[PDB]
């Protein structure tokens, strides 16, 4: 269909992954009217990111939260590559963030993240190899969601593309699946919690929470099979391999995606920043009481 | 009435905000009685509070005490402007807090100040916003029933009067209170504790524990409803504009009165002095055991 | 009676105070008997703190332990100034503690002290007023059954006597015993413990554990009477005033004893060394099983 | 008799004792295999600890794992002294620790060693005194069932021989065994544990858990009864003294064997590095569910 505010078009990678581009009317609105709350602010009062939630929301006649919340839940689907005209140089971070927050909270809400001590991270890489495929949130209670990963920078930079894998382009899900110990729940470790790396959704179709670096077998028998699933994730055929340019995110559905980054090239003027965002879904949904 | 040792007199914010000012000879003789313990013997042995808080009273032929609780507790009233005639300039500041000390242990404690780590903290501002209307103790269990505030220091400062709310001069009380968000427990952060914004007192009354920078919304509905509350707080025509002189304090019912700050003009030369106590009521009544 | 090992003699300044002397042969046996364990083997292995206490028990033909218990368990006494012969110089501060540990040993065990990290703690004072009379352990659970002060050095130090207070002597005793408060459980914080100031021994007979430090009256009622009980128990005629040379060390009951130090002479060469323990008591006893 | 890929012998200090040896083309083999997860990989991802030991198992036909719990798990040996040809030099250390986990990730798991926050830790003594005999894991719930104990390096070491005695050698076992105080549970500090010094196997045969730092004896009767524990200890005519040539290590049941160390010669060009792991066992057997 055609929505208010923004496009959603199919990216070349996969049909799963969907890309939605806010118009540059929609963008310099959205910028204008959340101008009076700098990023500090919607870091010391967490009810301003609902807030620009809702304007963002409301520049596209209310279309994108329902879109966003069909499309992450959607299991067919659960990814989107997210961009707005205008928006797209690292000197426009804090619009990039004001963006994301939006973005996220009309879909839940995003958690305090430990290395940053703020509902958001940014990071930057300076002075080479692949990261494993994995979900984050594992080694805590509380289930993640939703993962968002915005591109603030990126000069000198060869390779490094977002690795994506949704559960149901693996094709040894079965095999893992049906084994004993996907069931057995085990030790990750950053309090240390216990859960199994697979579980189900709704409907039993198989969810993961494994992360290679935290999850801590027990024995021989746990050891083995973690390393072959590792491999067989590792080595699967079904591996997206998106670039996220600069002021783009992904955005995806953290309970049947996996994500990574492959490895890119060492270079002296190589500078990449990173924006990431976690949380939980919470929305309106007609259920009994 | 004629009070012993203080009078007491209606503010030009407000009939609910009384001054009340002790005496040239109460002021001289208080601090004469307790010129053998320091501020340091203040913050070693709690019991000094106490006995300070009976010197004062005392001299006030303990008319000092009942009038202080009467006065905070009156759903009508609940705020006080106190101060002592010759105790108005910053090389006082030890008699300030004696003063201070004294009141706030008759009618309570005051509870230890984490920025402090003593039973009362003084803040000096230098190098200029509104500091938006709250309650303190929204993020620990214990109930905090009264806020003391005083001014120590003042030079160069324009602006930058105490900002007060008292809930039934809130023209949207009604509004917000009637929603059932008003009742939901909300989540407030710095041990994370729950507790909706509303409550009502031993009468039915509305009573609120509302800050925006530690209530923690955990959806769109909750963010986006404390949001407009906030807005209606801010904007509210009941906020009363109080300058509280050097020596000075507000002593309020931190349940139905919020407090704030407003907007000071920068100066290179600005210097402005504040101490605060928090605590508990605590007084003897008629009740069943 | 005549003791093998040491001397029993009542003190100058009370018959509940006796004074206990190790002879020279006990000394100097002692010593050499525990030359093979340095004070850093007793306190990395506590075992080693009952080895020393049994050769000490031994070299007095275990008269020493009995005659120790007695003592400190006599409602009557239950205090005692402590010495060896030849052992009264700083240089010797090793074979203090090596002492004082055996005698602390052969009655209990001495808690860890958290100012030192060890069983055992040593202050030296430097560059003025009375430290008020007190029990030790009031803001832990565990009842702390004995204190130990050991005086390790001592020059140029006009007074600073130890002051004791035995519950027996402190003519006040009846009238805060039968006060209501004094069977109040009150907030003692250094987690927070509860506890009366005042309990019973097993006969029925006060004591106390009580600090002005660190007791925190809840309200006017509690803190204007621990500031009557503090006045009763600073100006109490029953308290006594021990000197305490270099190499003796105080051993009393923490529980009907209380203890405290008198105002010294500031002197530019003052330097006074104490060394403490604290512990409960552990001994064998006929009882049921 | 004949092993696949290394070779058994007893040791000449005890037939308790056995040494493995791995062969040349076993060890280069492995280290081929291995050499693409260095030692960092096998600290942040613990499932390639269980990898690596597969690999090694593998390259020895299978034969490895079961000859190492039978060993470690038979009350009359429960020793191993392990090497492999061609990893003997200090600057190996890192084949050194790769060959490590493979053994001990084949009887179970190494637990997180606080000192290096890692599964292992490297100590590098520089700059004299006997080590007692002892059990490691004494001050914690869970039951350490190994210790591993590996020679990184060794120079200008006079003496410093591990010494074991395993509980079945030890002359006074019965003695301490049939104590009342055998079975008293004691308070172990490093959160405190309690636990008896003594216990039982599955078959009655007793085991210790044992350390005379960490054991802390509540009162005069369990401190003496140690202190001689103690000294039946580090005098037994039935402790081994077994050099540890770099590239060797140490692997003994950490439930019957106890470990410490001889005093060595101090040399100012001294240099000795030690690794360590401690475990428990996690192995598969035929048993009921
Ligand atoms: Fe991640
Ligand atoms: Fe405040
Ligand atoms: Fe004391
Ligand atoms: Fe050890």
């Amino acid at each position: 269909q055609d929505y208010s505010g923004f496009t959603l078009t199919p990216s070349a990678q996969s049909p799963r992954l969907l890309e939605l581009t806010f118009t540059e009317q929609t963008t310099k609105q959205f910028l204008e009217q959340v101008a009076e709350w700098p990023v500090q602010a919607l870091e010391y009062k967490s009810f301003l990111r609902f807030r620009v939630a809702k304007i963002l929301d409301d520049l596209c006649a209310n279309q994108l939260q329902p879109l966003l919340l069909k499309t992450l839940l959607n299991r067919a689907e659960g990814a989107l590559l997210i961009n707005a005209v205008g928006v797209d140089d690292v000197k426009q971070a804090d619009e990039m963030v004001k963006l994301a927050t939006a973005v996220a909270h009309l879909i839940g809400r995003s958690n305090f993240d430990a290395m940053s001590g703020q509902y958001y991270a940014r990071f930057v890489v300076k002075n080479h190899r692949v990261m494993e495929l994995h979900n984050d949130g594992t080694y805590v209670e509380e289930i993640t969601d939703y993962v968002l990963m915005m591109k603030i920078d990126e000069q000198n930079m060869q390779g490094g593309n977002s690795l994506l894998l949704h559960l149901d382009d693996w094709e040894h899900l079965d095999n893992y699946f049906r084994h004993p110990l996907a069931r057995r729940p085990m030790r990750f470790a950053a309090k240390d919690v216990f859960h199994p790396v697979f579980d189900v959704d709704q409907q039993g179709r198989p969810v993961m929470r494994y992360i290679d670096q935290f999850v801590q077998p027990k024995d021989f028998e746990e050891g083995v099979w973690l390393s072959e699933l590792s491999d067989a994730i590792e080595t699967s055929k079904g591996i997206l391999s998106v670039p996220v340019p600069v002021g783009k995110f992904l955005l995806i559905n953290n309970l049947f995606w996996l994500h990574g980054r492959d490895r890119f090239t060492p270079h002296p003027d190589l500078r990449r920043e990173l924006m990431r965002q976690r949380g939980y879904f919470a929305y309106a949904s007609n259920h009994y009481q």
